[PDB]
């Protein structure tokens, strides 16, 4: 349980379902963009257009 | 372009493809578990078993 409190299960490759809350968080309309940043063990998802830490 | 440097496009609902590097960062084999935490505009993914910040 977290802020979103949702855990996903990798398909088989690594594909999972990100929440509308992620689409809402960033800017995602139907595909838009989500680029990830790895931190220690964790993964950081953010849209491409909004330049953040990289 | 970031640590992983990979950006995804949502399918339609919110599903995208997370990298092997995510399975490797955490501890995902084929499905395992990835729970996300939303922070400001961004999303924070980590395995369920290892209880980090929540």
């Amino acid at each position: 349980m977290k802020s979103i409190g949702v855990v996903r299960k990798v398909d088989e490759l690594g594909r999972i379902v990100m929440p509308i809350e992620l689409r809402r968080a960033l800017d995602i309309a139907i595909k838009d963009s989500i680029e990830f940043f790895v931190d220690g063990d964790k993964i950081i998802l953010k849209k491409y257009k909004p330049h953040g830490v990289c």
